[PDB]
């Protein structure tokens, strides 16, 4: 039997937080806009939108260390954005948004679904707790 490589975390530097599910980072010396895998936040004009933007922003702006983890599948979306799990001092931004009820699990493609179960677990806790998007 042979294996493939285990996902891994690569460092990157904050350029700018964009919105609840998009951050721009300096990655190997070039800017790349990253779309968070497996999540969707409300838009900035919808309810909870500003809160989702602010959450992501604080998390990445406060971080000493930001890391990018690509999944096993597609690395870019149709609009050119990198698709990744983003970590701020070892805490996954994708997961923290879902746990807070500021993102739903969404855009789940089987090619790129490594942390699906971890996020669904977060979503189930946020729904039990009636947070934000689940409050009604
Ligand atoms: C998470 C994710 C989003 N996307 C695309 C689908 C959505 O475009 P379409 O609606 O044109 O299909 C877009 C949503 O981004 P935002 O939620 O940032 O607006 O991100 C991917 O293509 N793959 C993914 O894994």
């Amino acid at each position: 039997a042979t294996s493939t490589k285990k996902l891994h975390k690569e460092p990157a530097t904050l350029i700018k937080a964009i919105d609840g599910n998009t951050v721009k980072l300096m990655y190997k010396g070039q800017p790349m806009t990253f779309r968070l895998l497996l999540v969707d936040t409300p838009e900035f004009n919808e309810k909870y939108g500003p809160e989702a933007s602010a959450f992501t922003k604080k998390m990445v702006e406060n971080a000493k260390k930001i890391e990018v983890e690509f999944d096993k599948g597609q690395r870019t979306d149709k609009y050119g954005r990198g698709l990744a799990y983003i970590y701020a001092d070892g805490k996954m931004v994708n997961e923290a948004l879902v746990r807070q009820g500021l993102a739903k699990v969404a855009y789940v493609y089987k090619g790129n679904n490594t942390h699906e179960q971890l996020l669904r677990k977060a979503e189930a806790q946020a729904k039990k707790e009636k947070l934000n998007i689940w409050s009604e």
